[PDB]
């Protein structure tokens, strides 16, 4: 599994290249894995991936929540990996064929798929939560090895870990700003994702070091 | 939204030159283009402004928005900044995520389209069973624009029943995926075509043919 420094992933959702670069640079000693999503990509272009690779020693996870038909999913994955992303995050709710399309491209191109099972926000309870266990089981059956699950619902995160087993890799957002607890989340997740708690801090480095101190025994 | 010939081009070519040429080749038949991630991630968000400059077409950003509210807001803002007239949002992540998009759309003078059931076989696993409830959520939220599947006319009909005749409904899955143009226009206001047009030896002839087949509609 990818070796994530300090079990910590930065969600770089600043939409300004100068700010995104500054903040990422400031926490570089603490984090070697960066999640880049559409807020930054749609503001600055896919070449932002190339710039992050050039400037930092960081793994890139493209958080594109891929959620289209198989044919379109294939194209999205090809463009994303072509740009230098190490991995891509894909939604499970559109079904097995849509996931398989992403897995197939990742296999061909030598990269990885993360499967988003349940989400961390209140709205996730309406439809996703009820499908989440089955989405995860589908992931296992498809041979998915990397997963995303919600820090805001520890009981649900625990269940997801059970389904996918101890060998699978699990990362979890919703820590800090959304109210999830780093320590409790790391009971089940391999790595935790932080956005606003770090990138909106007056001193992002101090924020990162503080989080690290809080989980040092883990 | 007045869509010329009830026809929307899904421009999912991933090369700027090809995308521009092919769109130019069918410009006389359309005035509404759906641009998605295949083109955007290959050529950048500036392509949207370029389409407006070349064609004056309206642009629907098909981004299947499916994040938490905070991120959805950012995605819509960046998308509308690029000149998109509308954005497509998934309903499956729930009401708060859709509302985030509605907010930005209102602020910038744009429209949200709610995707309720999808056209591909995998849609049967999870989406289909939630689709009616997603449509009603749209109604509750005041959504006026919807997307539903050409590949399942009975499902598309049900979606039309839920949203009412006043709502605007567009439908992909026509041609390549098996949907029929005429049958689909029984329920949808406009039909979406990607491959049947943009992979056609002669895209203009492909569009002309489609129009011929629905001319009475
Ligand atoms: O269940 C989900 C999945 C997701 O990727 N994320 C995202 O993970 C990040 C959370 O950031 P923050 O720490 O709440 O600022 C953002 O990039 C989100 O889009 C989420 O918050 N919940
Ligand atoms: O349920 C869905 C929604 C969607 O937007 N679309 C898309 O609409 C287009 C269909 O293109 P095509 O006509 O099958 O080549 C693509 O851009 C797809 O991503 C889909 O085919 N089914």
């Amino acid at each position: 599994v990818m070796d994530v420094m300090n079990r910590l992933i930065l969600a770089m959702d600043l939409m300004n290249r100068d700010d995104a670069l500054r903040v990422t640079g400031e926490v570089r000693e603490y984090i070697d894995t960066v999640k880049i999503g559409y807020p930054l990509v749609l503001s600055e272009g896919m070449d932002i991936i190339a710039e992050f690779r050039k400037r930092f020693g960081c793994r890139i996870i493209a958080d594109f929540k891929v959620a289209d038909i198989p044919e379109t999913n294939e194209k999205i994955c090809r463009a994303t990996f072509k740009a230098g992303a190490d991995a891509i995050i894909v939604h499970g709710f559109p079904g097995a064929d849509s996931v398989r399309a992403c897995l197939n491209v990742a296999e061909e191109m030598g990269r990885e798929v993360f499967l988003l099972t349940e989400m961390s926000h209140p709205g996730a309870e309406m439809f996703i939560q009820g499908a989440a266990d089955e989405i995860a089981r589908m992931g296992v059956d498809l041979g998915v090895k990397n997963y995303v699950g919600p820090s805001t619902r520890p009981e649900r995160l625990s269940r997801l870990r059970e389904i996918i087993g101890q060998d699978s890799f699990l990362i979890s957002p919703g820590v800090g700003a959304q109210g999830g607890d780093p320590g409790e989340t790391l009971r089940f997740a391999d790595a935790i994702i932080f956005g606003r708690s770090i990138y909106l801090a007056d001193n992002p480095a101090a924020a990162a070091a503080g989080i690290i101190e809080s989980i040092k025994d883990l």
